[PDB]
């Protein structure tokens, strides 16, 4: 026989309960603007999946943000632009303003609003204690606010969150990846960037949830308090896995392949040893010290479990003691 089934601990059903074309996205009409409404400034970034530009929407003279996809399949282009409709507005999320394509080559491009500088890969390697808490309780309202609404982003990473330091603001952005969650859905596990993939993809277990993208939020925690980027080093997919078992040890996760009767790729038969699993201690130092707490390290830990059904949840994070010195701070400000 073959994997135990899985259900997400919470929002298991809020699809379910929506109307149909909130998460069939493949019936979504997008009607496709002009692309010459747009004058491209200067080219900010690249990826797999698009461009990015700065742009000026030459109409009313704003500043926005045009990402021309690469090819992919019709029905990816239309999920993502569902998904961004269905968060728009939402805290901390990346706000569409327009899907166009150059009339030329006819290639699509959404359109977002401007915000205003750094990707967080730059900076969250010399950030306050204080700083690491506040940003990362902005993320976190992003995660419970799309996970409530039924959406993985299932690609969280430094990258992927675009920090105004200026106005203390922070946008989660591309979610190409992103999907709606739907109970017993097995899911392709060729997702997330590397060093941030949950044990889940690593040993191809397809009935995930929204827990990965607390596993991927684990990993940027731990980079930052402990500056070391990327704090799982891995060569390839296996030796993923072989990183994350020096430290969380072998024991909890050969408990988590019996838990879910995974059939481990024989690959893995030599190269995952056996070994302790280790006490955060063994990552502080002298320079890190002073990102270091218990509190830091209690959430951290409660982060990065093999068993995607032992993370906390975003709402779980959210009430952790790391965080009541910034929920204090803010009910102040109001
Ligand atoms: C890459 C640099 C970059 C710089 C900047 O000042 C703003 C940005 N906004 C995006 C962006 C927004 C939504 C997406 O879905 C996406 F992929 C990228 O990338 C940006």
């Amino acid at each position: 026989s073959g994997p135990v089934p899985s259900r997400a601990r919470v929002y298991t059903d809020v699809n379910t309960h929506r109307p149909r074309e909130y998460w069939d996205y493949e019936s979504h009409v997008v009607e496709w603007g002009n692309q010459d409404d747009y004058q491209l400034v200067r080219k900010l970034g690249r990826g797999k999946y698009s461009e990015v530009f700065e742009a000026i929407n030459i109409t009313n003279n704003e500043k926005v943000v045009v990402k021309i996809l690469k090819p992919v399949k019709k029905k990816k282009i239309k999920r993502e632009i569902k998904i961004l409709e269905n968060l728009r507005g939402g805290p901390n999320i990346i706000t569409l303003a327009d899907i166009v394509k150059d009339p030329v080559s006819r290639t699509p491009a959404l359109v977002f609003e401007h915000v205003n500088n750094t990707d967080f890969k730059q900076l969250y390697q010399t950030l306050t204690d204080y700083d690491i808490r506040f940003y990362m309780y902005e993320i976190l309202k992003a995660l419970d606010y799309c996970h409530s609404m039924g959406i993985m982003h299932r690609d969280v990473k430094p990258h992927n969150v675009m920090i105004d330091h200026e106005h203390r603001k922070l946008r989660l952005i591309d979610w190409g990846l992103a999907e709606f969650y739907h109970p017993g859905q097995e899911y392709n596990v060729r997702v997330a960037s590397r060093y941030f993939k949950g044990p889940e993809l690593l040993v191809d277990y397809q009935m995930y949830d929204y827990s990965l993208d607390m596993w991927s939020l684990g990993c940027m925690l731990a980079s930052m308090i402990f500056r070391k980027e990327p704090f799982f080093h891995g060569h390839d997919n296996y030796d993923q896995l072989v990183r994350i078992a020096k430290v969380l040890g072998t024991e909890d996760l050969y408990d988590y392949i019996d838990k879910y009767n995974i059939e481990l790729d024989p690959r893995f038969n030599d190269i995952l040893g056996r070994h302790s699993r280790k006490r955060w201690e063994r990552f502080v130092h002298s320079e890190n010290q002073h990102l270091v707490s218990p509190e830091a390290l209690d959430f951290l830990d409660k982060l990065l479990r093999y068993d995607h059904q032992s993370r906390l949840t975003a709402r779980e994070a959210m009430e952790h003691p790391y965080f009541y010195t910034v929920v204090k701070d803010q009910a102040r400000m109001g």
